[PDB]
C-alpha cells in the first residue's frame, strides 16, 4: 500500500498567464482556448510509492487563497515580458500571507508560441536558482511538462512533510 499525502497548492501569476489552463491540462488533460475555488488531483508517485491528493487553488479572498497552502506553481507567460517581472510580486504576497516561505516552482509558460517568445530560458533559470526553486518549461496548449510541474513539487513537499516527521520526533 502506498504512502498517502494530501496537500493544497495554489497557481500563482499575471492575468493570461495560463493559470487555468495549466490546471485543466492537468486535471482533465484536454485544452480548449473556448474553456470557461479549486480542482481536485489524485496522483501516484511510483519512485517511492507514495499517493499524493491535491487540492489546486486557482482564483479577504486573498487570504482564504493561500491559507493552508504547502506549495505552489509560479507562472510567467514567456510571450509578455511584465508576467515574467511580476513573479517576485506574487512570491511575496504568498510568502506574506502565510507569514512563511512555502515550495514554489517556477513556470515559463506558453513556450510552444516561439516566434512571439521574449524570456529567454536562461532567465527563468536563474531567478529560479537566486531563490533555490525548482524551473520548469511548459506548455498547456502541448501538455508539455505540465504533469512534471505538478509532479516535482508534490515531491518536495513530501520531502519537506518527512522533514517535519523528524523534527517533531527527535
Ligand atoms: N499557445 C498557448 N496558449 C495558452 C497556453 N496556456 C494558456 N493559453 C491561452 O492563453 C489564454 C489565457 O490562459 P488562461 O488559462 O485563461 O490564463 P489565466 O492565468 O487563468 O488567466 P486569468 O483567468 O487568471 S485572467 C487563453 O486563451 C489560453 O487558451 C499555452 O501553454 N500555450
Ligand atoms: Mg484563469
Amino acid at each position: 500500500m502506498p504512502a498517502e499525502y494530501r496537500y493544497k497548492i495554489v497557481m500563482l501569476g499575471d492575468g493570461a498567464v495560463g493559470k487555468t489552463a495549466m490546471t485543466t491540462r492537468f486535471t482533465q488533460n484536454f485544452f480548449d482556448t473556448d474553456y470557461k475555488d479549486f480542482a481536485v488531483k489524485r496522483l501516484q508517485l511510483d519512485d517511492i510509492n507514495a499517493h499524493v491528493t491535491l487540492q489546486i487553488w486557482d482564483l479577504s479572498v486573498r487570504q482564504g487563497f493561500y491559507r493552508g497552502a504547502r506549495g505552489g506553481l509560479l507562472l510567467y507567460d514567456v510571450t509578455r515580458r511584465r508576467t515574467f517581472i511580476n513573479i517576485e510580486n506574487w512570491k511575496e504576497e504568498a510568502f506574506r500571507s502565510l507569514q512563511k516561505e512555502i515550495p514554489l516552482v517556477v513556470v515559463a509558460n506558453k513556450v510552444d508560441l516561439k516566434d512571439s517568445r521574449v524570456v529567454a530560458t536562461e532567465e527563468g533559470e536563474e531567478y529560479a536558482k537566486n531563490n533555490s526553486f525548482m524551473y520548469v518549461e511548459s506548455s498547456a496548449l502541448t501538455g508539455e511538462n505540465v504533469e512534471e510541474a505538478y509532479a516535482n513539487l508534490c515531491r518536495i513537499m513530501i520531502e519537506e512533510s518527512k522533514d517535519i516527521s523528524e523534527m517533531t520526533s527527535t
